[PDB]
RNA sequence: AUGGUGAACUAUGCCUGAAUAGGGUGAAGCCAGAGGAAACUCUGGUGGAGGCUCGUAGCGGUUCUGACGUGCAAAUCGAUCGUCGAAUUUGGGUAUAGGGGCGAAAGACUAAUCGAACCAUCUAGUAGCUGGUUCCUGCCGAAGUUUCCCUCAGGAUAGCAGAAGCUCGUAUCAGUUUUAUGAGGUAAAGUU
RNA sequence: GCCCUGAAAAUGGAUGGCGCUCAAGCGUGUUACCUAUACUCUACCGUCAGGGUUGAUAUGAUGCCCUGACGAGUAGGCAGGCGUGGAGGUCAGUGACGAAGCCUAGACCGUAAGGUCGGGUCGAACGGCCUCUAGUGCAGAUCUUGGUGGUAGUAGCAAAUAUUCAAAUGAGAACUUUGAAGACUGAAGUGGGGAAAGGUUCCACGUCAACAGCAGUUGGACGUGGGUUAGUCGAUCCUAAGAGAUGGGGAAGCUCCGUUUCAAAGGCCUGAUUUUAUGCAGGCCACCAUCGAAAGGGAAUCCGGUUAAGAUUCCGGAACCUGGAUAUGGAUUCUUCACGGUAACGUAACUGAAUGUGGAGACGUCGGCGCGAGCCCUGGGAGGAGUUAUCUUUUCUUCUUAACAGCUUAUCACCCCGGAAUUGGUUUAUCCGGAGAUGGGGUCUUAUGGCUGGAAGAGGCCAGCACCUUUGCUGGCUCCGGUGCGCUUGUGACGGCCCGUGAAAAUCCACAGGAAGGAAUAGUUUUCAUGCCAGGUCGUACUGAUAACCGCAGCAGGUCUCCAAGGUGAACAGCCUCUAGUUGAUAGAAUAAUGUAGAUAAGGGAAGUCGGCAAAAUAGAUCCGUAACUUCGGGAUAAGGAUUGGCUCUAAGGGUCGGGUACGAUCAACUUAGAACUGGUACGGACAAGGGGAAUCUGACUGUCUAAUUAAAACAUAGCAUUGCGAUGGUCAGAAAGUGAUGUUGACGCAAUGUGAUUUCUGCCCAGUGCUCUGAAUGUCAAAGUGAAGAAAUUCAACCAAGCGCGGGUAAACGGCGGGAGUAACUAUGACUCUCUUAAGGUAGCCAAAUGCCUCGUCAUCUAAUUAGUGACGCGCAUGAAUGGAUUAACGAGAUUCCCACUGUCCCUAUCUACUAUCUAGCGAAACCACAGCCAAGGGAACGGGCUUGGCAGAAUCAGCGGGGAAAGAAGACCCUGUUGAGCUUGACUCUAGUUUGACAUUGUGAAGAGAUCUUUACUUAUUCAAUGAAGCGGAGCUGGAAUUCAUUUUCCACGUUCUAGCAUUCAAGGUCCCAUUCGGGGCUGAUCCGGGUUGAAGACAUUGUCAGGUGGGGAGUUUGGCUGGGGCGGCACAUCUGUUAAACGAUAACGCAGAUGUCCUAAGGGGGGCUCAUGGAGAACAGAAAUCUCCAGUAGAACAAAAGGGUAAAAGCCCCCUUGAUUUUGAUUUUCAGUGUGAAUACAAACCAUGAAAGUGUGGCCUAUCGAUCCUUUAGUCCCUCGGAAUUUGAGGCUAGAGGUGCCAGAAAAGUUACCACAGGGAUAACUGGCUUGUGGCAGUCAAGCGUUCAUAGCGACAUUGCUUUUUGAUUCUUCGAUGUCGGCUCUUCCUAUCAUACCGAAGCAGAAUUCGGUAAGCGUUGGAUUGUUCACCCACUAAUAGGGAACGUGAGCUGGGUUUAGACCGUCGUGAGACAGGUUAGUUUUACCCUACUGAUGAAUGUUACCGCAAUAGUAAUUGAACUUAGUACGAGAGGAACAGUUCAUUCGGAUAAUUGGUUUUUGCGGCUGUCUGAUCA
């Protein structure tokens, strides 16, 4: 047979990311003395649009502790920040939108975003627009914290893991019908070559497992085992249930 | 099967450039007037939006089932037609290479090659199948049948045939009758 | 007996032909005669057999002779010879006095292959014989290479409008050169330049062999030369998307990863030196190769002139940049590092290191608005040219101003003053103001414009003088203005759009900071001026295409880009012109057919056709007017109507401008509306330029795709929904990896799918298959470990993960949605109860729908007529719900139906225009070809050009033509075979990458808790992950203080920064103390101390390696029987048995017929004994049609395991009694047969046994069937053989005899599929024509049982029998698969008769009229349509009639392409799937004639020359049918009704002409009219 279309994204030739207009990797600040023993203040210089992403970025400019200069970094902008805002970062900072605190330093029921999985990864969870995690509880001994991931999963992380207060800007984005194949063309030119999607039904027995036949139909179950093997996997993969919800 | 060569055509993404008369329709936004309690609705303007529309260059390639069909042309020529501001058109740079690539999907495209490219070797690949097989004359001269075979377009085996002769030569034979003596159960007859 | 009738088939026509009649016919008899390769006799050749002959003194003993007989021959075999290239010998061979070779209707020998000689050409080598050896003999192979024919002086050299006269050159001119004309490209060019590419094509001179598909004096050719000049233009430099070293890391390795990565990765700024230069000095800065753009970024150049060919490069002049050196003037300095203005900021200058920050480089698109530049238009003036018959203050042309430099200028931005309601300012576009608007006054940038310098001395245009030359010289003028919705490009300020916000870097500058360095008897500054020196390397020519590039080429194709004049007009459309450029494409004469491209048609108006295909009609603008429907956006140019030229006028729309603190004037526009007049009613006058409407199927839309047969209803899309995934991850890659894509990512994300906008809904089903599980059990489970037995190998027994097993969920997962029953007031409908299927029974909806076989469904409507269309109906072969179901406005080069308008599609053709064809000069192929080219019939491979019999036939040809040459194109794509393949699918057979588990190793330290090992959990240092220019870890401290003190602190928290877009750097200021004060340096602290674990997470688990189970079409390799009246299904004729087919020994076939076999039996085997069966008759309680008992008769009518046939009576049967011969060793024989195997049997022998008194009998079944190799496993036997250095015990291997199985039965281990297909072949074999048969089909006789008022034959025929038919359907499989082009229609010719009409006849139960049946008869006719691809059919209307057929089911180098029948796509059923179809639907490349004949037309040599007038052999032959008036309301007739011969006037179909008239046509461009444009207008 042939090598199918999803097996063909691994070698990553024309499928790589379209990286040109991107302002940079949006991260939080390296974890250092000043931030874990106290706070350090920047100001947000301009909040700007990043290509390929859905949410704006902010550029806050800190002062390097050990050398005379400025250093400016790329934060995914929480909703409500504004240029000219002081952004405080560190253990002793205060609870306000945009300030990055450790999670142990905030009461339960606090709404933070761009939170870290492990301390010093410079952010992981809830970076898409409109997302947030809630802090639902603490474990002050063998220090952990109980947070609610934007999907609704409940994860338990370290209490030295930082996160920035508030909701990520760009909420409401998918409320608007996209309305034409052109606007979906301008969406994925800045992301990657995924589009448009030929139904595996509509291709030949070589192109796909769903291909062939004098009618268009799958012919065998569209749910595939998690223990399937490379290229067998197309369709709903290792689903526990299927079909419209009620 | 192995080891090599190709994105100058074409496929799709990226980088950086360039290219596109004139018309029709007249969306938000905005201005004056008219009505009325109101929310608002009605008239005249203003503006100039859209994968809107007619149509040139451009890109295509619907119909004639036209011309041509040892052509101008291994895909062209004429009339007609689709679209013509965006999922557009295109130059160069660039990335993806053969059981791979790329595909808005036709098994399409990948240098006139694509249901597995191109080039050399393994390779004088294998063929129970088609075609061919080169001078004379003399003596002899068949077979399409038995048995067995994944045997039925083929082989082994026996038969028919040629050649080499060998021991011998009055002689045992014979696609024949006669006498003698068995077996038969078809034709007629109606058990013989 | 003969003859006739019965007796009819298609090109013309065959006793073989002519022809034959007291035969040349038929039946028979006697004779004569003809002639085969056979017969007889003879000669000769060879073959075979039988014999004769060895004596010197010859030449053969493979020899000579004698005698006889015999002679076909493919595949095949053998014997004997001929020929070729080399080797050994010999002829002391031949030969320049001519070897070899070649040509030779010259000669000789040989049966032949071949040999010998003569003559001619020719020039250096070569033969005969006894032998050796081999790349040794050609007619084919769609054979290889090479050469050449016929075709043929033929096909053609026809797009892009087009040429002509003269002169010059020359040997030669349609083509070269100049002039003169005529045209064209028309500035989106046929111009003026470049990019890629070429490479010298550029230019000059010479030359014309070849090339330029004609010519050539010309050339992009040929020979010889010459030509490309740079500090500024490019490259070079920078980076983009990417490529790629180093360090490291994999890899047997070629090499791979990665690009700042686990790295000790480097050279600077000057202070310290005045032994000398650079030691030592503090500080720094961590970006850490390189490559990557002639279109992006970027230091700087312009004008004029110049060459045969180069120029932003050379010349002359005028500038500028960069790198470097220093000198002069100015400026500054005593207030050491300038002043002014309130401010915006100003200026000739006017210090500045490390370090840091900011700007530039630096960016999308569209829309209008403003301002510029060039172009366009245009008035006054100064010149030159063209027109002037007349008019024209006229028409055309020259009046130009570079880089650079200095000075002034403007939107936007900004400052000051003042402080706004009575809110004002304000843009085309409504934004602005107490966060300070309008107003008054200023700053600023300088794209841009303005004046001055460049710079008039240049350039241009005029005139005037000299003159082989060289040529100059000489004057003049080179000026002042207007306008815009104009066009092109630049720019600025605004606006729109995005789930799209639209590069990087080198490079340069500014600012912050304050390192340092320097005024006073004098010290700086190269960012002010001026001056000085150097500016390298490679590119530079020319085309950029209807001949310089690529397409084999001098190819109508392909190929990125700039500039862009006037008119018409909306216009960069079309048409026409100015500047520049060509005039190249073979030509000349004629005007046949058929063509190709372009026009027109009387009347009708799709009647043509699969179908309105194709053409026509419409068209621009202005005013009037617009429907259903709709998602309210549209539909809409809906549909439809009215005007439009010319001239002369009227009206409305703008500007600049002066008013002491209402009006006047002038300038300049293309816009609209109105009114009179005007004419052959013409006016978007040419050009350019929608046809429209009522519905249906289908996809929402824009968009995309099979380049070169499909543009679609297919793919895509938005929208909808589902699924995995929280990074120690989801999906994927890699051979590996210190490895990679999504990811510069984080659920509003990434990945995997299915549906397809909107509206409206998405029913029931979890049994199957699949996926999943917070679920549970004690089933199965490998490796390791474990326990036992053994001397050990080893055997076994338990235990075990994951996986399956179990149970749960799951349908917008794959998918399914039946059967059997009941039950509502005539029949009947059937809401419901009941239950059988390992699940549920098709819900809403929709339908003969693209899904409905039957089927041309039934009903209505459309139409004169409808297999079409639409509306309804629905037990729907086989509709139906994200397999998505219904409905839908707008859209569509999609499929279909109807209507209006229009038409040559048609009736029904005709005419016309250019280019061909045709003829001529030059040039000049190819396809194809066995040999060829006249027919009829026959036979024959079943359709001959040749053969046999006839007809016939006269040189040589020209243009047409499409009948034939089963014409050419291609070792049939269809079907089938081969032990040939490939693509794809699966639960096929055999494995595999990956993944999920267990064990051992990495792997150390030790605690808890359950189980007779496991679950927790600690340790850190291995191992793993993560971050950072490895900065603030761990421990103790001091200060407060939450704290609340039960002795005193028991303990944790703390411990410099939160109104604000300011600022944070130099060992740190301060504080203190040192050193030898000397300017400054070294300490401590400021800033607590100790350990140098860089900081977090994880941790003996992950990971890693090696084994092990499981999972694994994601992938690989392979297979997917045989015979067969094609193949498939079935069957077993595949191993067997009986009867028959079988024709009296045996043998004998078919998918012939009737059946059977894969078992059954310790007796049904073996021996022995006694007895008699089936059945009938006659008797006996219950007792019956039969129980049981008894006697007779009883040849087998019973039984004998089973199929059938044989066999059997004191038995072979029935019943008893005893027994295991159904045993052991092995050889011979028969049967099927090779006299092999297996199976079954026969007869003995050697033992040992059963039975019987005994003879005897028995080696399974009374007889004919009931069965199996090698290899492997196993058992018995002897207790034998071997384990090979010698022994013992296990183990293993042998010999002999059994079993376990191959049914495809002489014995592989094996699923589909192809409509994407492939190869080698097959007419050994299908579909398709033909051939034969005729079952049928369809047609014609014979007897007449019988219908008909009686009446068998007016008119029939049943029962049946006898025939014919090749337009039925079949059967066979003879020709064709190295191809006979397949349906139907259109077109056109011809033949048959089986007569539909017409002619003439016979008949009736015929009065007439009418009709009917037959007779001769094929002369002549036979139609227009609706529905359908339709043949067929059936309807409508006409007709005298609307008969049946043949000709390769006539006819595709004649058409068409509707149908079947590829590849694309949709549906229904079916299959797990790829895929399949008694199917429906849509889209789909139709090649060649010039050859030979034939046909149709056209010439023609020889008939002594030549002319005119004829004859007529043979051939062809044509007219047709109807109606009206009359006869006549007569005849016949009660009447109703109602004819005919003759005569006459017109008509239908056909045919031949012809053109007076009518019509069509029009290049008479004959005359007139009209448009745009050009010639200056009138005119032409």
């Amino acid at each position: 047979g042939r090598v199918i279309r999803n097996q063909r994204k691994g070698a990553g030739s024309i499928f790589t990311s379209h990286t040109r207009l991107r302002q940079g990797a949006a991260k939080l600040r390296t974890l250092d003395y000043a931030e874990r023993h106290g706070y350090i203040r920047g100001i947000v210089k301009q909040i700007v649009h990043d290509s390929g992403r859905g949410a704006p970025l902010a550029k806050v400019v800190f002062r390097d502790p050990y050398k005379y200069r400025l250093r400016e970094e790329i934060f995914i902008a929480n909703e409500g920040v504004h240029t000219g805002q002081f952004i405080y970062a560190g253990k002793k900072a205060s609870l306000n939108v945009g300030n990055v605190l450790p999670l142990g330093s905030v009461p339960e029921g606090t709404i933070v975003s761009n939170v870290e999985e492990k301390p010093g990864d410079r952010g992981a969870l809830a970076r898409a627009s409109g997302n947030y995690v809630i802090i639902i509880g603490h474990n002050p001994d063998e220090n952990k914290t109980r947070v609610r991931l934007p999907s609704g999963a409940k994860k338990v992380i370290s209490s030295d893991a930082r996160g920035v207060i508030g909701v990520i800007a760009g909420g409401g984005r998918v409320d608007k019908p996209l309305l034409k194949a052109g606007r979906a063309f301008h969406k994925y030119r800045l992301k990657r070559n995924s589009w448009p999607k030929t139904r595996g039904v509509a291709m030949n027995p070589v192109d796909h497992p769903h291909g062939g036949g004098n009618h268009q139909h799958i012919g065998k179950a569209s749910t595939i085992s998690r223990g399937a093997v490379s290229g067998q996997k197309a369709g709903l993969i290792a689903a526990r249930r299927t079909g419209l919800l009620r």
